[PDB]
């Protein structure tokens, strides 16, 4: 089997992408944030504290004839950005772009962090990291991809995120028309539960490539590119007027400035992030100071290849027995 669904940015800055997901019988369609940095499928629901719902579409298990309470099961998660949520668990039918999993754990939110309430366009998350990170207790649950894997024509999914435009998630096949050149594959460590790999280095604009190992995660659920402070400093040094602002919480720059591209290495191959992708606009409405899309990972504890980097490539998440990652230009 295969599936294919369009993913759409939630706003003009590509802060995140939402993908429609059918849950239950009859189908309830929710717009979920596909997150390769986590492993819970959780949704706003009829069970969510009313004061914590503000515009989101909810899942109502009682209206689904295929929903079954997973008795005794609870879940609770906190994300790298200080967000969180918690609740109970049903199993139900979940379909993504034509691909159907029966018995998928659907985690029903009883409580969500303010940040989720405040984002009316995201109805929940669909985690695509490794199932070892799943928070359901006492019995850990599998991700949508893990459940679908054996049925898929090939045990892969691909992320093809757009710049200021929609993109595509595919399951079970590689669309050879979606990228240029070849796909370079690189090794993955699952030891932290992430799609963790090692970039071979970077260049800033037309600068010479610096060969150096950068360990990080491919995370569709994170907006920006977070890299070591040395790297980030080398980038912003090439932008006139840029500075790191503690009050703002990162590098900012005047929008009159031209942003250089940023190249990262995948084995011997090279992915170029155009400068325009690194502009995240005014820090506040009307400000002349713009927020940068490349920021320091210092004190995150891990480097994150977020949407800023991934949207510059066609990315293969290969769930073969030994997982790997593939990157192609497009």
């Amino acid at each position: 089997s295969t599936g294919s669904a369009t993913t759409t940015p939630i706003d003009s800055l590509d802060d995140a992408y939402i993908t429609p997901v059918q849950i239950g019988t009859p189908a309830q369609t929710l717009n979920l944030d596909f997150d390769t940095g986590s492993s819970d499928l959780w949704v706003f629901s009829s069970e969510t504290t009313a004061s914590e719902v503000d515009g989101q579409t909810i899942y109502t298990p009682s209206k689904s004839t295929t929903a079954k309470l997973l008795s005794g099961a609870t879940w609770s998660i906190s994300y790298g950005d200080g967000s969180s949520s918690s609740g109970d668990v049903y199993t139900d039918t979940v379909s993504v772009g034509g691909l159907t999993v029966t018995g998928q754990a659907v985690e029903s939110a009883k409580k969500v962090s303010s940040s989720f309430t405040e984002d009316s366009t995201i109805d929940g998350l669909l985690g695509l990291a490794f199932s070892t990170l799943n928070t359901v207790s006492p019995t850990q649950q599998k991700t949508f991809f893990d459940n679908a894997k054996a049925s898929l024509d090939s045990p892969v999914f691909t992320a093809d995120l757009g710049y200021h435009a929609p993109g595509t998630y595919n399951f079970g096949f590689i669309d050879t028309t979606a990228y240029t050149g070849s796909i370079t594959y690189t090794a993955v460590s699952t030891k932290q539960g992430f799609w963790e790999w090692t970039s071979t280095g970077y260049a800033v604009g037309s600068g010479t490539f610096k060969s150096t190992s950068i360990d990080g995660i491919a995370d569709t659920g994170t907006t920006l590119l977070y890299l070591p402070a040395t790297v980030v400093s080398a980038y912003w040094a090439q932008v006139s007027g840029a500075k790191s602002s503690s009050s703002v919480g990162g590098y900012v720059f005047p929008c009159s400035a031209t942003l250089p591209s940023f190249t990262f290495g995948v084995g011997s191959a090279r992915i170029v992030i155009p400068g325009d992708y690194i502009d995240f606009g005014p820090i506040s409405t009307g400000s002349s100071s713009c927020f940068g899309g490349i920021q320091s990972s210092a004190g995150i504890g891990i480097n994150i290849f977020g949407d800023v980097a991934l949207k510059a490539a066609f990315v293969v998440f290969n769930g073969a027995t030994t997982p790997t990652l593939g990157f192609a230009s497009k």
